[PDB]
């Protein structure tokens, strides 16, 4: 069909969706052996033939309707085999060599400085990159394995060692200082609100400085949040972190600080109670930090699961069980003042509000001891029921929780450090996205023209990343 | 060992002086002394792995973990004392709030710290501002208990799956260090060395020591 003497079938032609031969050839691929083998082979065949027929342009650049590319499409759909091959492709014959990725720079015996061309793994935000799609997008299926292909891992390492790690510590220490100052300014708040204008003495000036710096940090965080919200890469592929993860925490924090500032100007009693509330949420944010280096505590994953996972419904059913027992036993025990804060301890069905006696019995059982021995007072059915309650509660809770411990410890495997690596990559990339990347802080460049010229991404300079290796072959 | 000796010597000096409140390092010396006993028991009989833990926990993730825990709890203490801040009451600390009595932050801070550490005794009272305080404190206690237990037990699992043959490798390294510093302590070249062997010709060579070539014979059995 490529060289039929009759009407030709130009490879560059694309369907209604825009998926040309390579987009579709990636759409059918999988992560198996035979499928990846033949898809990679035929991808190479098609690309080389199309380049030979039209050396003017590279076939792989023809975007679909969504604007992606075969490499980007394999990244977004989660195709490890095609992605690995297309990111480690080198072609020998010169007429079709310009469409390679893993150039060779120099060798000095057993040392090879392999120059991977990341012309399209990072665009400084100009056009969507394979790293952003790969890591920010949480709907990928093979996110880790693809994030460790070869140029990606070393690229993240290099970013870490260059405005990736220093800036992270700077930001974490700055946020910790902001939280400390928030704590101090709330604690040293003028007694019972009463927001005066007394800033004349040294300690008062210090308090004013703390308040103003706290407000400045809050407004800066809100500015960051709104900038992130407005900045959308593509409909469907975007952070969309509202009501998810932890961006909502920063948003809520800023909202609370602003509301508190308003009511502080008003100076109203029982309304600064959100100030302190802000603070608690503030320090919960510190828990979502410590996701960088040094094998950080895995709290995140647990709090990321326990928030909306089996433990939630488990504690819900536990509350239902205990409250059902509370109703059962208060009904059983329901049948002069006694000088007690709750109305009566039963006393021939005194009753009042269910919550009162319910909480009485709830705290009694939670504390556990103090017994109820008395004398006679109806048969042993009550003590029998309560002893089954305590025995089943203690035994089942301990056994199930400890078996869950075993399950999670056998489940917190290399998958856990995969989460750590993903968090580290997200930290690096949102650090870069925060400040202008295209400044003179990017990834290394390479050859200018001819041997290292091609129309794959960026001018003939072909911004390339060199990774060293040693092979005894 | 250096610190132990320094403390003993300083204490001997002040004992000659005989000054009050200065022999407190004597007892201090003793505590450190017995901590040295922990670094012993690194020889035979599958000694307790205390060392590795104390060798890690001293300057590893647990240190910063407890540091951030202290920061979290103290932040909560400041939050809740600020919330609760608003006749003598005969109490060792000045007042339990009592309309913003205040004095020194450490006083009320330690009051609330020990109250939370002990945990019980509640604070029920009546009315006294809305449920936001009790809500916050119940979140504190729930997250504290649940997260600490779950993370500590998961760390237990991680270390037990990590205390592998690598652990007995540490044991063997400690055993080797014990043997070698024992030898280095006293003159080794005395008649306590490792066996000798052939003298000349077949067992002569200029690799180390005279043609005697101090050699170590290891027996083996091979059915070949």
């Amino acid at each position: 069909l490529t060289e039929n003497p009759h009407k030709k079938a130009d490879m560059r032609r694309q369907d209604s969706r825009g998926n040309t031969v390579l987009h579709a050839l990636v759409a059918i691929a999988d992560n198996t052996r035979e499928n990846t083998k033949f898809v990679t082979k035929m991808y190479d065949l098609l690309l080389l033939k199309c380049s030979r027929l039209f050396p003017d342009s590279n076939l792989e650049t023809v975007l679909n309707n969504d604007g992606l590319s075969p490499l980007m499409m394999a990244a977004k759909t989660g195709k490890i085999g095609v992605f690995q091959h297309i990111i480690r492709r080198e072609v020998t014959d010169e007429d079709t060599r310009h469409l390679s990725r893993k150039f060779k720079d120099w060798a000095y015996g057993p040392v090879y400085s392999s120059l991977y061309d990341l012309s399209s793994l990072d665009t400084c935000g100009e056009e969507v990159s394979v790293l952003e799609i790969l890591v920010y997008n949480s709907k990928i299926e093979n996110r880790h394995e693809m994030l460790a292909v070869e140029p990606i891992n070393e690229l993240l390492r290099d970013k870490w060692r260059k405005f990736g790690a220093v800036s992270f510590y700077i930001n974490v220490v700055s946020y910790l200082c902001a939280m400390v100052i928030f704590t101090l300014t709330a604690y040293y708040q003028p007694l019972e609100g009463t927001p005066p204008y007394p800033y004349r003495t040294t300690v008062d000036y210090l308090r004013l400085a703390g308040e103003v710096i706290t407000l400045f940090t809050g407004v800066l965080f809100f500015f960051t949040s709104i900038k992130d919200l407005f900045t959308k890469k593509c409909p469907g592929v975007n952070s969309l972190f509202v009501d998810g993860s932890f961006q909502l925490l920063y948003f809520i924090y800023s909202v609370l600080v602003v509301v508190s500032a308003a009511l502080y100007l008003a100076g109203i009693e029982a309304y600064l109670a959100v100030m302190v509330f802000a603070l608690v949420l503030g320090w919960m944010n510190a828990l979502y930090f410590t996701r960088g280096l040094k094998l950080t505590g895995t709290y995140s994953i647990m709090i990321q699961k326990i928030l909306f996972k089996d433990l939630f419904r488990f504690l819900l059913v536990y509350l239902l069980f205990m409250i059902g027992y509370a109703s059962a036993l208060v009904t059983l025990l329901n049948p002069q003042s006694n000088c007690t804060v709750p109305t009566y301890p039963a006393c021939r069905d005194s009753e009042t509000f269910s919550a009162f006696l319910l909480d009485l019995f709830k705290l009694t059982i939670g504390m556990g001891d103090l017994e109820m021995l008395s004398s006679a007072k109806y048969p042993v059915v009550f003590i029998l029921l309560l002893v089954t309650y305590i025995i089943l509660t203690f035994v089942l809770l301990l056994n199930m929780l400890i078996a869950l411990m075993g399950e999670t410890v056998g489940q917190v495997s290399k998958e856990s450090k995969h989460i750590w690596k993903l968090q580290w990559a997200t930290t690096i990339l949102d650090i870069e996205r925060s400040f202008p990347v295209f400044l003179r802080k990017a990834f290394r460049s390479g050859e200018m023209v001819t041997v290292g010229k091609s129309s794959d991404g960026t001018p003939d300079r072909r911004w390339c990343f060199r990774v060293d290796e040693v092979n005894w072959s």
